[PDB]
Formats: structure tokens, C-alpha cells, sequence
């Protein structure tokens, strides 16, 4: 193991630096010459391949995104495509490949371990959707979770100024994590997720029931997975008519400086990868399972919602109450 | 079950005024009356105690401090100062007794359980300092450690204008897990933990080959519960002449609005404080054990540090490298 790549692929997430850094920090330590591949996938084609050294990942484990970039790459589904990227590691006598990002990167990175006996695969989890098997967090979740809370709590103050109701779409793609702990973290009244049979009139109810005791705007957060904010909004004024907006907080979610969670589990999974290289692994995605750093074959994760926690931010909802 | 009362003690942490929301809503939710007891052990002598109605922690879990407030009861100790505290909860009604805070506040809740029959008592770990036995984390953690980020980054940025080292002093009590935590976080290139043998002339020596090898300055991240900053620096100077400063960060570790972690687990351990009063508990501390809720033993609380994360923030150090 005396050559390893690194890679970040699928949508960014805080931290995908941090864990560039630990894989880039961890195999030069351990004597291990670290490529750079930039541009995701696209890099493994185009040969966007390059040696980085010690110096190449300072003042990045604060800085959001990837340095190393992202871009589809729908056509590594060829096998003939997949040829030439496992070419342009071998010339360079690369013997392993870490990927960053979620399950499309891991299904890269499988076909490379199967295609090429020469090169061992080890996947990180990143994104903010927490949406990856193999662990119980991704990283950049802990701080899209802090984005959504900051973004809300400042909603708040103008709803509450003007008993004016919002409802608020969370990302997560189909994953309701991201809208269920940030709809207990603010105090959400309601809180629609995928996970969840959705009952419209049931919500409307709430709400109405909340208004006749006097509490007279809430905030409704929406898991984009379940509906859009503005189908939400729709749907409820079939039932009743309640002076809201609608606030869609988009990509903003997707960057900023990663928080201390994600700075730690990026620098622990992207070591790992490096150590799992060197024990002669191959084909695992690794993660934090039960507050233990893990690694799991990419077949058993390929083959997690809270209903509890769901349960317990709605005990917590004054409109569960009224 | 039908009365229960809640206090903080000990040193307030981001997080307290959520654990409060969560057994005050829990408690209301299952019909039960919800009293506050108002400035820690004190409350219980003076009789600060109040009944709480479900708007009475409305505004509040976003929050920093207590808004019960915490005061020191030293006096407590006696077995006479604790009948006028028992007396002050049996007058009431009192059948349960939350206790947020810290080993102190738990050694006054289990002495509660022992000397009456009537009362169960439960404790929830509330501390920036992550020094409390039942649980992994404490609430306050998260947030403190992204405080200690947060101001480090700062820092970093006129270290690196004038090739200025600093020497850090960060809370903890006598835990080093803020320092290792947030240490790793910024890139620290040395980090001073009590659990770990101090070796001021290694460090000196490492920070002067790094200056050998081009690395002008570093951080140097310490623990209270190690030395002080300004010990630090006078040591480190009986080896080494560096351009340096001494930071202490102080009490700014202690306040703010909780993160989405402190948040999370705050109401998850209230609501389980008021789930195990209704089950008839008595005599535990609730906190996350491999990310699982769980109650222990004050007895086997009373009879932590992760050298492997230790281990991967040096080996991530440039200055362990040069
Ligand atoms: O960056 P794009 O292509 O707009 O995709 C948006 C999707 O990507 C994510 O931000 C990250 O997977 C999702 O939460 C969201 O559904
Ligand atoms: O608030 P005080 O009495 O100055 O005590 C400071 C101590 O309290 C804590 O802030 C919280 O326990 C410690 O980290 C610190 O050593």
C-alpha cells in the first residue's frame, strides 16, 4: 500500500475537507505517497490526477465544500468508461482509492474493487442528508442541522412579531433527519417527514384546535422528501385559512465552516480509510455505529429513522398538547 | 406521580433551559403538575419553588444559561439542612425531583432518595466540562466545543497575519475533552490534556523543528485542569524563545444558544427523567451510552478519556511530522 487516490463525489458537505486532510495527513505518516482526484469521478477519466503533499490540505479542516471538487458522472455506469478510469491509477502505481460522498460514490468504488484486483476501495460517508448505511451520522449532517436551527430560530422572530405562521422545506432528498432534529432543536409545532404517513387534515386541525387556545402562528417544518413547502401550503388551505408564508431555505444548508461533530467524525472515518488500506480491506464503507468507529462491507450497506425521537418532538408540541 | 419539581445546579450550560422545557412539557403532557425550584439547592431552603404551566418555558430552547438560575448550597452536607429541603418538596405534594447539573447536584438527589420515602429523584447531566460518569456526552458539550472552535479559528487568522504563536487555555475542569476535541478541530499542533503525561521539553522541541522545517508558529491548545496558559508559556520559555501570546478563553465557553446536538439530547434526557418517575425509578443518572439512552446507578456513577482520538490528532499535526 505505498500509493493511495482520494476523491469527493456526489453533492459537498462541511467536512468533506477535514476528511481529505485526515486521508492526505494519516498517509503521509505512514510513508504512503496521497493523489489527488479532482472533479469526482470525472477526474478518473479526464486524469485530473495529482500529488499532493503535507502542505496541500493546510487551512482547509475550517473551509466548507470540497477542494478537490465534484462532478457527475452518469457514464461511469459503462464498463468501458470504468476501464479507463482504473488505468489512470494504475500507471501511477495507485494500489488504493478513497471515496468521499454517498451511495454513488460507494457504487463507483465497488466496480473498482471488483474490476481491478491491484486496488483496494474504501468509501467515507459525506452529506448532509444522513441518508447512508453504515452509519448512524454522515458527515455534514451535524452542521446542516446547526444551518436549518440558525436559519429558523431568525424565522422565528418575525413570526412571532406577527403571529404569521411559516412553513419552512428542510433538504434531506428522501430523508426526514435533517427536518426531524431541526424541527425539535426550534421548536416546530408540526414537523412532516417521508418516514411518516402524512395527514394534512390532521395538521390543519392542530393548528385550528391551537388557534381557538390562543396560540395563534406556528411554524410547520417540511421534509422536501415528503412535499414541497408551497404543496404544503396549498394542501392546508383546503382546510383552513391561516396568514403564513412559505420559506424554502435551499443550499444554504449545504455549506458553511463545518462544526466540531463534523470536524471529528471527517478526521476519525478519513483515518480509518487509511488504516482499513493498509490492513488489506477493500470494498467497506466505514462510519460511527453505537459511538464506535466501524466499517462495513458495501454489499451490506447497499441491502435508521427515529420513530421515537419523532414521537418525543411531538409530546414536546404545544399543538400535540392543545 | 401526579407532582414533580425540577432544578439546576452546579455551573450552568448551554442546553439547561431545553432539559427543563422537555420535563416541564413531558410532565404537563401525561398530566402531571410541574413545580421549578429557583436557584439550584437553595431554592429547596429558602422555598423558591413555583408551580410551572406549559408557557412557562415558551422562548426558552434556544436559549444559553438556566432560567431557573443556579446557586452554590455548600450547606447541604448536612443531614438538618437537607429535612428543611424534604420538607419544603412533602408540603407540596412533591413526589419527584429532577436534578440538571453536574456530581454535586447528583450527590444531593441521591441523599434526597435515601432520606425520603416518598420522593424519587432523578439526574440529568448538564456540563460543558463532559465530566460526568452515565453518559458519553454531557449537555453543553457540543456547544461549548464549537464555542472553543469558533473563537480558535478567530484566533488563527492573526497568528497566521504575524507568524504569532499562541498558547490557548481552554475550560474543562479536570477533563481534557474540550481541549482534545477542539484541539483536533482547529488543527492544534500541540494540545495539553491532564490525562496524558506533560512533557514541556518535547514540546519545545517539536515546535522548534518545526520552525527548522518552515512551520513559523503554531497553536498550543491547554486544558485548565493540566496548567494554565501563562504556565505553559513561562515553561515552554525556559527551552525555547518564541514570539508568542496567551489566550484564556474564560467564561464565553460556558454561554450561548445550545447547538443542535445540546438541544436534541437535552430534551431526550428530560422527557426519559420524567418516563423513569412515572416507571418508579429512583436514584439514577440518565445520559447517551453508545448512542442509546440509558439510566445508571448513582452508586455506579459515583465509583472516560479517548487516547486513540489522543492519538489521531497528534499524528494529524504537522509539528509531529517535522
Ligand atoms: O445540489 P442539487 O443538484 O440541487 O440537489 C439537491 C439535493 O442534494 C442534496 O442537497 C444533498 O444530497 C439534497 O438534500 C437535495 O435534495
Ligand atoms: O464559574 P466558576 O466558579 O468560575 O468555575 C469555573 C469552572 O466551571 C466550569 O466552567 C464548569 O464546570 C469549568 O470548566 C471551570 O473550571
Amino acid at each position: 500500500m505505498k500509493k493511495i487516490a482520494v476523491l469527493t463525489s456526489g453533492g459537498d458537505s462541511p467536512g468533506m475537507n477535514a476528511a481529505v486532510r485526515a486521508v492526505v495527513r494519516t498517509a503521509i505518516y505512514n510513508e504512503i505517497e496521497v493523489y489527488g482526484v479532482y472533479h469526482g469521478y470525472q477526474g478518473l477519466l479526464n486524469d485530473d490526477i495529482h500529488k499532493l503533499e503535507l502542505g496541500s490540505v493546510g487551512d482547509t479542516i475550517q473551509r466548507g465544500g470540497t477542494f478537490l471538487y465534484s462532478a457527475r458522472c452518469p457514464e461511469f455506469k459503462e464498463q468501458e468508461v470504468r476501464k479507463v478510469a482504473i488505468e489512470n491509477l494504475r500507471k501511477r502505481g495507485i494500489e488504493g482509492l478513497v471515496v468521499i460522498g454517498g451511495d454513488g460514490s460507494y457504487r463507483g468504488a465497488q466496480r473498482i474493487s471488483e474490476e481491478c484486483k491491484e486496488i483496494q476501495t474504501i468509501g467515507i460517508p459525506g452529506t448532509i442528508d444522513n441518508d447512508i448505511n453504515g452509519t448512524d451520522f454522515t458527515i455534514g449532517f451535524d452542521t446542516a442541522l446547526n444551518t436549518i436551527i440558525g436559519l429558523v430560530d431568525k424565522i422565528r422572530d418575525t413570526a412571532s412579531s406577527h403571529a404569521r405562521t411559516f412553513i419552512i422545506e428542510a433538504m434531506g432528498r428522501d430523508c426526514g433527519d435533517l427536518a426531524l432534529w431541526a424541527g425539535l432543536s426550534v421548536g416546530a409545532e408540526t414537523i412532516v417527514v417521508p418516514e411518516v404517513k402524512t395527514d394534512i387534515k390532521e395538521i390543519a386541525d392542530k393548528i385550528e384546535q391551537g388557534i381557538k387556545r390562543g396560540k395563534k402562528h406556528s411554524i410547520v417544518l417540511v421534509a422536501e422528501g415528503c412535499m414541497t413547502a408551497q404543496d404544503c401550503q396549498k394542501e392546508l388551505s383546503q382546510y383552513i385559512n391561516v396568514d403564513n408564508r412559505v420559506s424554502v431555505l435551499g443550499h444554504v444548508q449545504r455549506g458553511g465552516s463545518p462544526t466540531g461533530a463534523d470536524r471529528v467524525l471527517a478526521s476519525r472515518l478519513g483515518g480509518y480509510a487509511v488504516d482499513l488500506l493498509m490492513q488489506g480491506e477493500t470494498a467497506k464503507g466505514v462510519g460511527i455505529k453505537n459511538n464506535k468507529i466501524v466499517a462495513t462491507s458495501f454489499d451490506e450497506i447497499f441491502d435508521k429513522f427515529d420513530y421515537s425521537l419523532y414521537e418525543l418532538a411531538n409530546k414536546l408540541s404545544i399543538l400535540e398538547h392543545h
